[PDB]
Formats: C-alpha cells, structure tokens, sequence
C-alpha cells in the first residue's frame, strides 16, 4: 500500500489526541507521522530525527525560539486562533511573525519532501500548517495532500480580520481535498471563494480543483465506557465521591483557553444558585481547568478573571462545609475523567466557540445507560450539530444556562433516558472510524496527476 | 400625496448640522409629513400624550421617557446588546431578559402613541436599531399602512448575530416591515444569509409576509461641503490651527469616542510610523477631534482609559519642545469648521474596526480643493470603503499597513491625488444624499 | 451625689456597648449618637428614651448629613493615613467643611441635654472635632477622648491637610486617650517636636492642659470562653468540624479591609503549602471576610485582588476534596465564632495597622488551656504590645509568615501552653473592666481637679 | 618621596561615573566629590553600570590625571537581587514613607548582603591604612560592616542621600534592626536633614539599643558614631552661567518661539512615584478648571525621563500618569495649545537651566524627597532682574532651607492649585525678595561645604573619639 504521510503541529489509546484518530491508518499502510517535537533548539535542525516504532515510523523537527516565538506563539497562537474562533478583539497581527509562520512552514515542507515517495499520500492537520500543501507544490510535490481544520473556520466578515486572509485562502487551495469539522465551517470557506469572485461539492479556483467537505471527529464510545467502569475504584474516584456524600455533581473539563466561555459558565452557576436558593448545599460545579499557552498575554488576562470570579463566587455563596465552584488547575488522567463524567449528573460544556469540543461527546459515553447524565452544550459547540439529547444553551443568555442547569439537574429518568439514547445513537453512527476511513478513502481517490482536472475522484 | 411619517429615537433642525434631519426634511417639507419620536428628555412619570410642534409644513410629536425605561431601552438591549454585538465585538455585549423586556416595552408604549396620530394612508419610514420591533407593535395594533425600515449601523452575519440570545424573535420583527432597508449589499446579504440558511423563508417571503429588502448607501451633498469649507476657512479656529501647523502637515481624524471607531489602533499606527520614518517627527501632526460619547456605558469609559493613556504614553515618547506629535482634543465643533479643517489637512485617517457607513469619509473628500486636494486613508471594514475606491484601502488590525498608508498619503504626488480625489468625487456626485431619500419614499410609495 | 456619664459615639445599640455599659448603669448616664435611621428633613431634638438607668438620645440624619460624616472626610481621609496609607487618602475641601459642620450639629444637639457635672466621653476619628465645637458652645464639662485605632508618627498625620487645626482640636479634650503608648507618643512627638506646646504626662498646649495617655482595649476572657464552650454545639460548628474530618485548622475573623493584610496573609498560606507540601491536603484555612465599607472604591479594589488570590491559590492546590483557602463572606454570631476559634489549632491575624485587634484577644480567651490553639499575629497590631505568647511576624515577610504557620501546626502541647498560659494572664490582667474603670476615674479626677486651687 | 603627604579619599558608591559623566556640567555624585578626590589623589570604586556573564575577578583600573576609577561588572542575578530586588523594591518605597509599595524578599535580600560583601572584598585589596572611605546612599547600608569583618580599621563615613524614615515606617523593613546595627559600623552616619538624623537616633534611643551623649555621638552595637545631617547643595553661580550661556540654543529657542508670550510652569523630575506626578498634574488640571481665563495663557511642561523601568512599581506610576497627561490635554486643549507637554526625553543639565531661568514658575512637589537640587538649581538659574517663584513640597529635604519658596502639600490639590495661581500672578518686588532670600541659602550652603564638612569629619573623628 501507499504509505500516509501525517503532518501535525505537535508528533506524539488512553490518551486521545490526534495519535489515536491516525493510528490504525499509519499502522496499516507503514505510514509516516512527521512534525515538531515540542523541543527548542539553539540552532536550526539539519535533517529530521527518524524513530521507528514497528511499522510507522516517526520523523521530529526541532525549532529555535525565533521559530516558536513567530509560528506559533504569534501568527498561529496570536492570529489565526482568536479569529477563527470570532475574537477580533484579541486578535493581534505582526508581520514578522506571520513571515517566521511561512518560513518553518516552508522548512518543514522541504524537509517532508527529502522523505517523500511519489505514491504517498499526504495528510496535513490544522491551523499552524495552512500553507503547508502551497509549500510542498512549489517544491514539485505532485502527492494527494489533503488538509482537516480542527478549529472553525469563520465565515468571510470574520476571516478578512487576518489581514493576509486572500493569500491564505489561495495557499488551502494548493490542497486537493480540504476538510472541515461541520458544513457551516465548509461553508464559511466556500462563502469566502465564491462572493470574493476567487471561484465557482467541487471548487474550482486559483487554477486548481478543491473536493470541500465536512468530516466532524467522533469518538470511541463504547470503549470510553469500559474506561469509565474500569476507573470507577481509583483513589481520586473514591475521593470525589466521599466529598460530595450525596450532593448532585456538575462536571467540566476544558484547557483554560477564552474559547471554553468558563466566566459565563461560573456566572451562570452563581445565577442559578441565586434564583433557586434550595440547590445551595445539594450541588457541586466541579471544573477541571488545566492552564494553556501561558506564554500568550490574552491567556494570563482570561486566567485571573476566572480566578477572580471563583473567588468571588465562594465567598458569596459558600458554606463551612460547602465549596460551591470547586476550580482545579491540575491536570487528570484520561480514564480518570470518563469516570468522573460518569458519577456526575450533569455535563457543562459551553464553549463560546469550538470546532468540535470531545469533551461533550466524551461525557456522554460515559454514561451508564441505567441511570444516565445530561449534557447541557453551547450551541456554538460543533458537536451541538449532533448532540439533539443535549440541552442547547446561548452561552452570552446566562438565565437561559441557569435554567438549563436546574432542568438537568431535576430531569426524570425517562426523559434522561431517552435524549442520552439519542445522542449514544448519533456517537455510534459517527465514531471516530468515520472520520479516519472516509477522509483516508477520499485521499485515495485523488489521482497524482499533472493536469488539475484529472486529480478529483468520484 | 400621502404625508411621510419619520420615526426615529431622537427628534431634532438647521442644515449647516447633519443628522437625520437634513436626510429627512426635504421629504417631510414636500409631503407635509411628521416627525415623531424622543424629546430626548427624562421623566418621572410616563406622559399621556406626545407633545406636538409645528414648524411651518413638518409636525414634531415628541415624548419623554423614564428613567427605568432609558436604563433598559436604550442603555440597555440598544447598546448594551445591539451596537456591541452588530459591530462584531461579542466580548463587548452584556445580553439582560429584563433590559430586553424593557426594550420591547419601550416600542410598543411608542407604538401605541403613535397609532393614534396616524391616517390610512401614511407612510411610516422607522430609522436604527432601537426601533427593530416598532413594526411589529404596529401591525398587532391593526397599522395596514406601507412601513420601512432602514439600518444606520451594520448588520452582522449569522454566525455573529446569533450572539444576541433574542435572535431569531428579532428577526421575526423585522419581517413586519414592507421594506427591510440597510446601508450596503453585504448587510443586505446578512439578513437574507439568516432566513435562507436557518430555514426561515425564501423579494423575501418569511414568517407569513413578504419583504422587499434593499441597500441604500447614505451619501453626502459634495458641492455645499465644499463651498462650507471654503465659506468658514477663515474662522477663529480655522487660523489658530493653521499658524499652530506653520508649514507641518496635518492628519485630521474626527469621531465619537466609540470602540467601533479604532482609535487606538489608528494612534499606534501614527506611532509606528514616527518610529520608521523619524524625518517625519516634527514635519507632521495628528489632530483627533474625538468628543465623548456615551459616557454611562462603562464599556464606553474603559475604551476612553485606554486611549487617553495610548495619547499620553505616544506624545511622550516622541513630543518636542513645540511639538505635539497627537492633538487630541475632546471637543465638539461645528459642523462647518470641520470642513474646513478637512480641507486644510493633507491626510483625512478614518480607520474604523466597524461602521455601517461613515459619513466623516464622505465628508472629509468633499471638502478638498481639486487644485491640492488631500488624500482620504480609509478602513475597508467601513461602509463607506465600498464607494471610495480612490481611497488608500487599509485593514485596521495591521498596524504597518495603517502607517505605511500614511506615509505614501503624506507623500502622494499631485497628480495621482488628483486623480483619486475626482474618483471619489464622482461617487460622491452620483449617490449624493438625494437618492438615499427618493429612492426609500419612491419604495415606499410602491407598497 | 454622682455624676452622669455621658457617651458619644457614632451609633447607640461584644461592641462598644459591652465595654461602656456598666458606667452608664452605675451613673444613670445618657449614650448620645446617630440611631441608625435616615430622615428626609432633619430632626429638631434628639429622640429620648429612658431604658431603667440608661437613657438613649439618639438623632436622624439626613442623606447630606449621613454622607459627609461617614463617607467623606473620616473614611477618605482619616481612615487610610492613620493607617498608613497614604497612597489611599482622597483629601477634598468641602469634605472636611462638612466633617466640621455635622461635628458642630451634633454637639449643639447635645449640649442642650447636658448637666453642668456630667462627664462626657468621646469615642473615635470620626469625632475628633467634638470637643471643640463643645467649648465653642461653651461647655466646661470633662471631656475626654479616645481613639481606637492608630495615632501616626508625624511624618504620616501631615498626609492630612488639616493636620495642625485637627491636632488643635483634640487639645479642647481633658483627656487624649489611645490604644497604644507608641501611639501616644505619635501625639506628643507631633505637639513636642513641631514647637506648639511642651510636657511636664500633661501637655500645655494651644493654651490648654491635656492629659494624653494610652488605655489597651480589653476583653472578658474568661466570658468568652464559657460562651465558646455554650456554642460548641451549634450546627455551624459541628458543619466545621465534620467537613474538616482531621485536618487542622487555621481560623481567621477579618473586616475585608486593606488595614487588615488579607492578601499577604494568602500568599503566605500559599507558600507554606509549597515549601512544606506534606500539609497540603491535612490543613484548611478558612477566612470569615464579611464586606465592609461595599459602596467606597478603595474597598472594592482590595476585595477583588483578594477574590482573586483565593482563586489563583486554590485552583493551585486544591483536590477533589479539599478547598485550600475556605473564603467567607458570611457574617456569623459572636458567639458561633469563639467556637470556631476554641476548635481550631492556629489564629491567623496579620494586620498591616491595627489599632489594637480584638480578635487576636478574643481567638486566644476561646481556647481550651488543656488543647491551646497558637495565635500567629503582626507585630503592627497595637495587640502586640501585649500578647507576648503569640508568635509575632512582620506580614511583609511573607516566609516568615510562612514559617510561623508551619510551627504553630506543629507546636508541642508544652510550649502551646506555656504560650497560652502567658497571653491568658495578659487578658486577665488588663481585661474589659480596666479600661472603662481606668477612664472613667480619669475623668473623675479632672472633675476633682477643678474643686480645687492647682 | 616615599611617603604619601594626604590621605587618598575613597568614595564608593553605586554608579561610578565614566566619559561625558566627570564633566563638571553633568552633575551627580561626581560634582560632589571630585575636587576631594583630585586633592587627595584618590580612588572612586563601584559597579559600572554593566551585567557581566561571570563574576569579575579583579575591578579594572583607569587612571585619569591624579583619580583612580576601580570599578567591576555585576552578574544578572547579582543585579536582580542587590539593585533592582531589596534596593530599589524594599528600600526605596519604604524610605520614602511608602509602606504600600515595598516587597520583601528573602533571597533577594540575601544578595544585597552577598553584593556588599564582594564589593568590600574587592575594596579591601585596594585600600591604604589611613584611606579615607566615604560611602554613598542605600544600596550600601551594609558596606562598612563587611570591611570590618574583614579587619578594615580606616575611617569610614556614609551619607544616606534619600530620606531615613522613623522608626514606625522603618520597621516595614523586615531585617531593619541588622541594617541599623550594620549602620553601626561606621564612625560617622551622615543624613540630608536634622529629621532624617533625628529618625536614627529616634530608632535607636526608643528600641532600647543605644544612647547619645557627649553632643551628638551615639553608643550603639559596642561603638560609637557621630550622628550629623550635611544638606547638600549645588553651585549657584555656576548655574547661572551655564543658564546665560545655554540661553541661545536651539531647544531652548523652540521653546520659547512655540510659548509666543504664554507663561511657562516648568518641571524635571524622574518619572518616579516619590515625585507626587499624578498630584502634579491633577492640580494643575484644577487650577485650569478654576481659573479659566489662564486657558491659553500658560503651559505646563514636564520633562520626565524613564527611570528603572524593570521595576513593576515604575511600570504602574508611568501608566497611570500616562493616562492623565492624555485626559487632561483632551479636557482643555485647544488647536494651538496642548496644556501639559509630557516629554520622556533627557536632555543635557545646561540646558535645563536656560529652561528653569525662562519659566515664570518652578514646580517641584515630590510625594517625599531626601533634598532635591531641581528646586535649589531652579532658584539658581533665575535672573535676579525677573525671577521666577519656586513653588515646593514641604516633604522634600529642601524645603527646610528655601524660605522663599511657596510651600504646598501635595496632597491638597487645591492648595497647590492656589499656589499655582499666585506664583503666576506674583508681584516682581516679592519674587525679588523671595529670590534673594532663597539665593542667599544656597550661597551661604553651596555644595563645597557638604564636601569640606564631610572630608573634615572623616579627617579627624575616627581619631579624635579614639582619646581617652
Ligand atoms: O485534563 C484534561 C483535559 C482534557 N483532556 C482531553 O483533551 C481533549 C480536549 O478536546 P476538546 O475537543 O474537548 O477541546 P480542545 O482541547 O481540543 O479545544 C479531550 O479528549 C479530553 O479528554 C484530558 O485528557 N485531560
Ligand atoms: O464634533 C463633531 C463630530 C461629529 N460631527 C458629525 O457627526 C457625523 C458622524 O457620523 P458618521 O457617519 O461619520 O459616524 P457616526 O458618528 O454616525 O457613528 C458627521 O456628519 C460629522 O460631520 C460633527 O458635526 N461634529
Ligand atoms: O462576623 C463577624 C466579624 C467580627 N466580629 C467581631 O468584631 C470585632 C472585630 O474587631 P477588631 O478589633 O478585631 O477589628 P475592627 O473590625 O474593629 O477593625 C471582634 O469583637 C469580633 O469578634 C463578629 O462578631 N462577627
Ligand atoms: O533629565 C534630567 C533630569 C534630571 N537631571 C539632574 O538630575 C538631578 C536630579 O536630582 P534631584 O536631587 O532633584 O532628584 P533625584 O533624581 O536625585 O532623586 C539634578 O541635578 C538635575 O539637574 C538632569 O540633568 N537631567
Ligand atoms: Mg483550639
Ligand atoms: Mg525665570
């Protein structure tokens, strides 16, 4: 077979992440996974470290802190982050840093393509490798390349905040299939071509052909849940569940990112806690918050808002043996979290903006269908396009979140019942197989072709 | 004919001022219409009855509002809610249930005192935000007759709008107008992006009504701004400029102190330029006429902070002796002497994040003498950008770009300002405010 | 033939009544101040009610009157540089006018009920006028004076604009009362060094003699530890010890003001647990904080740093049972906190200033002397001057903070006696009683002084 | 010739000039001290400003005519913890009355004590039996206790340029008792002002640590000190020249064309906090709301270069003052007339006297200040024909000895707004007065005799105490 090439900011079954989406693709083909390490170095890399781990093999990449500091901290971190998720507000634009952007992007390409067999298939992952595809064509690259977009993609009136947004529309066309998590997000790109006069489910523009589809991520649900049982008896389990002696338990997960809406969220817990007096004492918000990218100023300012919010939060409402909001920046096992989704009895999950957002699909699977939670998702959650069980909330409507919450918290077990049911149904028709085979499928059908009208499959 | 009556939150009245009045007032004058809406008074209890002046041919029907209806109606949903959210700044937008009931209770109580002064006939013309439901309110009172809508500010695409949680009911409410009027296509496309992909309707036919909907880009009078500028270019404050400059250029800049305006962006940007072209310290200055506005709004206050900070850390770093690198002045000034301001200066700087359309734009072009005419530096996310394609075309969020812009408007040679200034011009010319105000009552007669 | 004490302070009803109560039943006196209500015009005559021996003549103010008496000139001004804080003092003209003015208002409404013997005694900064306005209206009475919190050192009173006019003012008292004899000090060091007037303990100055001496503000310890015993019970105490299940704790009882060194007191939490990270999950700090002072924007400044700091520091260390810093904003019955204090192991009070802190008092006379808790307290507490038991620490040196929690944690039962056992005697010796019987014989003796050629 | 005539001052102090900085007209340590130095041929040793990868091994030594410059290099964290840590971060606030602003830390004040003790190391190497060593200000508190203990038996004095607060103000210092024993080791602890001794001694007398007696000599820490204030001065005739001669130069031309007949309220300060800005301009900004005819009849202008910015509690005051030079000028500007010019620029000493000599007002308010020579060196630049009014903060060291001046505090901004008023609106015959009055002080005080006095005592106090 072909071998896949995979590309990703960031080379790695418990843990997530994107190693177990490919996996099985790498593994069946003899593929390739190549990207940064995560390291720093004093001076650029000569040729990529080359690992092999039975039959993928792992080719890693240093960068210097001038690279780090202007790809990723700055224009991907800085820019193309805060606006794809409709911050423009936060958004701050360099011009060196987007030219330190291009330049790894171009050192990358050219050290991919000294690795290159003319028959492998090419698979590029997110926001930091937008010009990834442009960069390998310049060197001659004639392979299927095809890219998926993690986070959303904004429609045209948000995009044209990047201020290089043209020439990054013209470098995503130099990929033969460009993927999407949800078809707003697949038609906020073909928006972009089409009343930009640039072009005309096939894009036809910049002199190429473009295959645009949505390929929205899923998980393993049936395996989360034996996760969640087999971790039902470890000690932070016992230690939760000795704490609460009772209290119904509302449960988040989210990286301290500004995406994740968590000041609205801890608003929202105080108003209902204020509107409906007689839960204070019988609920606990737990939120686990791991801090990110906290070399990136607008992280430190969403950081101490939360902080302040908690603070003032408990104090207000707090009891010698009653911690209303119990904020945790430590960072938990995988396995352990499903079992913690699975003792809770609600899901709190309101990013105010996310690509697809795991956790809420993660939530639900760890459910025991006998006595399952209920999800209560932002409506501007990708996964809110799959999710019909949940209980769909305005994250900026905080009485209509406090609503939602004591809803769920009092909600029959019927009624539990059947929307858990639905959405289980939703995460077994769409699980992370999906993804993987119909964009692995889709890469296959692209003929390596020089005439662009030859390349498209059907 | 059928008199023309013009709803609108604020009620004026002379033309050497701008606003709605000099927009409106030919229409009223040759309809014999009513201007009806907001004293801009506060009352301690609501009045029975609007309070009605006639000036020759037009009526004014004025009214007061409480304080409890000014917290919610228009410090409340109105610019709390609305302005952030249709400006694309989601951070800024603080949504209450009790401001929006009280937004919606402000609309009808106006609605209901208006139902009682109108004809069959009339024609009822409702301008900017804080009327979204005035339609509404008037067709479950039994109002038959043609209304139209038109949208000052600019209206956010679906996946922006959808920040406001009352979405989809205000939506509904702008279906009751015959006409759904807004500044430019792209506005106009919004709203039809909204009911088309969400399922709502499919000429617009949606929520059991049919909706004409239409841009009407609000222009200027080019040839009485120029002939102002000149009349007042020898005014007081016209010489106190001009012997201040002695020789310098000068960068005029005139706007509410809104965060829609980018102000702090365009003042780094002045910065940045000083910084990479230091023979520009001393040869050239910034006047920002920037008078306050909204003052009760702490959104407003913080955005003021932040710029009064940005102006004193700026004239530190680059001030001389008798140089003050940004005059940023907190003043209101007549309408007249800002065009001759505009006139006088090189460089008009007009850079804001958002705006429906940006009359200062309009205005600044219009002002310049064809013989040295200046060079108008203009936000692409204005609505105005969409006209003046003689204008240095800048994105704000790109600060190099900004003080390239000027630089190369700083330098321009006479020949391609020229040619710039009579593109624009021409524009100018043919979408005066004329067709803005015949084309909307034309529409409206055809209902 | 006794004479009547009359109390002037800012509201008539532990507190203030506790301390003064006993004198006025023991001269049938009269307690004069604000009772609490606003009126829309402002009161003719003081309301009089007749409560046995006690009466209580109390007086409305208007919203005007209300304003510039508490939140004008004394809490702007007074408030932040006797407590160090000059970087707070917000000093306005019409303020301190109005200061005067309600001052001068209340002393005419006073001076019309009072006897030519009665002794009349003024409490704290927000009256610092009153003597003044009396002998303008030509009262001859005893008058004295006492402030409870800090006097400053003359280099930090001169923050006030008035300084010199307000330090006239308190020489119209008999008696100039303070907490602390570094506090007095503060006072003569002013008059002494600034040639206004000279010693001989009296002071003759601005043409009068003025007696200036300190008067520690007592408890009644052995009262307070009956009614932590009475309260053990009670379910807030029982939620407690339940919820703390073995854990250690450290109690603090605090105003949310920036007098009282809050966030410092935190941090230094904060870097015990990180410097000794075997306590983490086996003490819990809880804070009783309730707001003060809401509607001034120094305060709201403070309560936000610390609200956020509560967050920063659990979010950092705390499990999934276990919330490091319990932060209340909860206001709780006297006598539920001295059995808070009775139940835990350490008192955390770390004022930047503090007049005297009577919680540092109160934490030790709650202890059981069998199992005594330790008192960690600043040595910027005019308690400290007395409380040699307590471990002292400066709250600018936060691992000294930091050192002295861990070592009251782990204080051996013997030495956690020997220190109680020393703070005990020291409450007892100078409980409640000695500094109402103390004052009130001063002013006797200045109502002898005067039947008599000096 | 084998034998040297007069002992070699040593003075030591933080920052040792070099270049343009020994110029007489530059001011500084440098014009205090150098006639002593070039008398006694002697040495000025100290940090030269620099970070340095790794210690320095030995100082480097540069000869220039009869004075030798020792200096060395300090590490990064030896910079961060001695200079910008406990010195700038501790001492500075609290000294200065600011309890509120002062951070303790323990390692960082363990590397001041560890700094001093290299610095003495170092020294000690140099040194001559009879030196005398002549320390400078708060960075070097410690700096005659670590000679000591390294058998230094020379005379040593220091003279703390910034103020000593009492003893309630220095106690938010948490090792203030091992600093005021440090103290101790000197044979003579010189001070700006008759408080600022008084402070010490107040430490000292009422903590029960020593005593004074025989006039003014201290008994502390089993040694005896001599306790005396040296107010330091400036050359007024000197500035004068240097006003006249400068009064034709191109900056100071611009100025005077872009005023074009308005009144000019002249400030040079640091731009930091103990100079009360934000008062300053507040007051200011009250004067011109309460007097509106002076709108467009004078201008404010206020150098205030950058001063160790690496510190948070600089960031914040220069933000905070950034803030209001902006809100004030769009209150009151007009198209030709910015209300308050905020320059960050530095510009040369001379020049800075033909500004004060054009200004019709001096404003010189520090929130505290251990002297400040601005307001003795805007008296001197004046021209005694028409001088300008010296409107001063009673909390700055000088204030003691400008009797002329108009004395506000800082925290009354009405009264400073008052001040302002009348110093603007003052007669000539009384500015005349109080000119000559103030003028008189500083000839009668000039900075030779806070050199002469202070080389005097260390010529004969070791000495004479050491009779019996
Ligand atoms: O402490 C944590 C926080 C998060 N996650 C995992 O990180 C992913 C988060 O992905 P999601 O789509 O929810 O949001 P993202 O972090 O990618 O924006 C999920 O698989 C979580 O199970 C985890 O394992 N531990
Ligand atoms: O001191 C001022 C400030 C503004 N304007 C006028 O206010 C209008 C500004 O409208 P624009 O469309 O530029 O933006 P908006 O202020 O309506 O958001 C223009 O006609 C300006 O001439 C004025 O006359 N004087
Ligand atoms: O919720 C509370 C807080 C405080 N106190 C009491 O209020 C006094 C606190 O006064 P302290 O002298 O300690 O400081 P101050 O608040 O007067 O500055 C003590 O008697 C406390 O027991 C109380 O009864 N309940
Ligand atoms: O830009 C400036 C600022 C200040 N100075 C000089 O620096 C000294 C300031 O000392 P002062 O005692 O007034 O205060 P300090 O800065 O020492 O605290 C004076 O000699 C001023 O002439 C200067 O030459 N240029
Ligand atoms: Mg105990
Ligand atoms: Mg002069």
């Amino acid at each position: 077979m072909s071998r896949l090439i995979v590309v990703s900011n960031r080379v790695a079954p418990s843990a997530g992440g994107l190693a177990v989406g490919v996996m099985d693709a790498l593994k069946q083909t003899g593929g390739v996974w190549f990207g940064w390490n995560g390291e720093i170095v004093g001076t650029p890399d000569a040729a990529p470290a080359v690992r092999r781990d039975g039959n993928v093999t792992y080719a890693t990449l240093g960068l210097t802190r001038r690279d780090y500091d202007q790809y990723y901290r700055g224009f991907s971190n800085a820019t193309l982050w805060p606006v794809f998720h409709y911050r423009s507000d936060l958004a701050r634009f360099d011009r060196q840093e987007y030219a330190g952007y291009l330049r790894v992007n171009a050192m990358l390409a050219r050290q991919l393509a000294a690795l290159l067999r003319p028959d492998d298939l090419i698979w590029v992952h997110d926001y930091h490798l937008l010009p990834f595809a442009h960069c390998l064509r310049e060197l001659g690259v004639k392979n299927p390349i095809g890219f998926f977009l993690h986070i959303p993609f904004p429609s045209p009136d948000m995009l044209r905040v990047v201020p290089p947004h043209d020439e990054l529309v013209k470098f995503m066309c130099a990929y033969d299939i460009a993927g999407f998590q949800t078809d707003a997000d697949k038609r906020a790109f073909s928006d972009y071509i089409e009343r930009r006069g640039i072009g005309t489910g096939m894009l036809h523009a910049h002199g190429r052909v473009v295959k645009v589809a949505a390929y929205p991520i899923g998980v393993y649900p049936d395996a989360i849940a034996e996760a969640a049982v087999q971790y039902g008896g470890r000690k932070p389990v016992k230690m939760l569940r000795d704490a609460l002696g009772g209290r119904k338990l509302v449960m988040s997960v989210d990286r301290l990112d500004y995406s994740k809406g968590l000041v609205e969220r801890f608003q929202s817990f105080e108003r209902m806690l204020a509107g409906a007096p007689d839960w204070q004492g019988r609920v606990s918000f737990v939120q686990i918050a791991p801090p990110t990218r906290s070399d990136v100023q607008t992280y430190q300012r969403i950081r101490e808002t939360l902080e302040r919010e908690a603070g003032r939060i408990n104090g207000r409402f707090a009891q010698l043996d009653w911690t209303p909001i119990q904020y945790l920046n430590r960072k938990y096992e995988r396995n352990l979290l499903m079992a913690f989704f699975r003792m809770s009895q609600v899901g709190y999950v309101t990013p105010l903006r996310d690509g697809m957002n795991l956790v809420a699909k993660e939530y639900v699977a760890s459910q025991d269908p006998a006595d399952p939670g209920v999800l209560v998702l932002s409506e501007f959650a990708g996964a809110a396009a799959e999710l019909g069980g949940a209980l769909l909330v305005n994250p900026y409507d905080h009485a209509q979140m406090a609503d939602a919450l004591a809803r769920a918290l009092a909600m029959p077990l019927a009624e539990r019942q059947a929307r858990h049911e639905e959405n289980l149904a939703q995460l077994r028709n769409n699980d992370l197989s999906v993804w993987r085979d119909t964009f692995v499928a889709d890469l296959r059908s692209v003929a390596a072709a020089a005439s662009v009208t030859q390349r498209a499959g059907r």
